[PDB]
């Protein structure tokens, strides 16, 4: 028994993601809990609502199944007007709506999922400031906004900084932590723990992700990423599985059982 | 105990000279011994000789610290002119030299550590024939011919096949085994245990690599690999460390231990 949370991106199939394919999530909510997963972070939010329902009703259907409503993946890039003029304050408007939605469902944090690489380092730049006006906003409604990886921001801006270092060292701790997802980071050539010990503290969460099942490629390590997860900062784990060898309601659980089998992992980050 | 090998290359930094003596190996050889490894693979052939000596006396050097003279990298590319003639006939000498040299020494295993990725699949061909012929001549004089892959294997060639994958297709399984890079396999966005499921038994020997000191980095899942090491075809496990966090007798021997350490790593594979 571990808190090990899941994101719900890896029962799309079933519930829909990102305003679409929705059924009802709540028979699945069920399946994941008595699989054991302890927490949710969710991947369907839009214009107040939570896979078309209200924070109250999603709250209430995620607490009814005895998971915590933890994180959610949201987001809302900068226009190229909004680049070109350094000045994102329509965008502000719309994080109003999107925090006090997070905060009625008793999220702990949001989560960006997704940035383009900009073209310049100017652009990186608005972007970092970008990112520390929402996680101010978010702090001050208790929340802690994060930022979600793949592999692209491991690439150069103008062959000087490596996309995500830039994002680090310029966005406050406060505002902004990294929700690094190790399958990304590998698959971007870079070691996790060596940005654990570059950046210590940064990484509150982990997206536990692999190829397919979690721990089964041979492409993880997620012995050290566990090791060093005091230098991290991790905080909570959750298990995305995207790509599946069985039917994903046995994907996902044995995915689970890797991380309640394994030594290094904790029964508790929080 | 566990049956563990050493990649000589491993402490390249640690053979020096003084005197008439150019290549002294044997003060490694006894700490790699005093650590724990059970036997090495050489990275020093050259004209019937290791490191400069006379396969006896290199045997008798190894045997004398109580490790086993298993396995040896060493290789010959075909010209370009022997690649477009297809006709690699002169290069086969140099074979017969080698294979009675690494028969002298008591050696289990020849393996070729790098060839280009070829222009086209007939070039491919033509290296596969090359395999095919070195490894019937290693079979004959009781050896077990191998190719140990970097990142570039899992290009495509002529955006048909995949580089390794050609090679194991294309070479007879008693002539080729591979000596599969795990750090490397990792880099070139390539599942080690899809590998070992897609050609199954082929893996008779793994290079145990990481970034820096085995099981460190968070970029290779040890476990996964060694859960499949049966499918694999795994006889023996080779510890190889190119880049050091530390002193390198440290880092090498840090690197032993986490798989002395590791429940998921048998005490012997063969
Ligand atoms: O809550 C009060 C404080 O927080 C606000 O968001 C303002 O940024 C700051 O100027 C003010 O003093
Ligand atoms: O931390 C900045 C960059 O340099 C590091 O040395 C790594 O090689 C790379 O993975 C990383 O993106
Ligand atoms: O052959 C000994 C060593 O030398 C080569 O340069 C390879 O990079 C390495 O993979 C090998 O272990
Ligand atoms: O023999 C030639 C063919 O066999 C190889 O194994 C591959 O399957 C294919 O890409 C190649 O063209
Ligand atoms: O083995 C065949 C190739 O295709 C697979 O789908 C993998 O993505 C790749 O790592 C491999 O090289
Ligand atoms: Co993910
Ligand atoms: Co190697």
């Amino acid at each position: 028994k571990k808190d090990i949370g899941i994101q719900l991106y890896s029962v799309r199939d079933l519930i829909g993601s990102f305003g679409r394919n929705q059924h009802d999530y709540k028979p699945v909510l069920k399946a994941l809990a008595d699989m054991g997963y302890t927490s949710i972070e969710a991947a369907s939010y839009n214009d107040g609502k939570f896979y078309g329902n209200t924070p109250e009703e999603f709250r209430r259907d995620v607490e009814a199944v005895g998971m915590k409503v933890l994180s959610s993946h949201c987001g809302k890039g900068l226009s190229d007007e909004e680049l070109a003029s350094g000045d994102f304050s329509e965008s502000m408007k719309w994080w109003d709506q999107c925090i006090a939605a997070h905060k009625a469902a008793g999220m702990e944090y949001i989560v960006t999922p997704y940035l383009p690489v900009p073209k310049t380092l100017k652009e990186m730049q608005t972007y970092c400031d970008y990112l520390n006006a929402i996680g101010k906003k978010c702090r001050e409604a208790g929340i802690k906004y994060g930022y979600h990886n793949h592999a692209h921001e491991f690439q150069k801006i103008e062959d000087k900084a490596v996309m995500l270092d830039y994002m680090i060292e310029n966005t406050d701790p406060e505002n902004l932590f990294i929700e690094l997802d190790v399958y990304w980071a590998v698959m971007g050539k870079a070691s996790p723990v060596d940005y654990f010990h570059k950046y210590p503290g940064r990484f509150k969460m982990l997206h536990i992700k692999d190829r397919r099942e979690i721990g089964q490629s041979g492409m993880v390590g997620f012995d050290a990423i566990f090791e060093n997860a005091k230098t991290a900062g991790v905080e909570n784990i959750i298990v995305e599985v995207e790509q599946y060898s069985y039917d994903v309601e046995k994907s996902v659980k044995l995915s689970l059982d890797y991380l309640l089998e394994a030594p290094f992992v904790k029964a508790s980050y929080s």
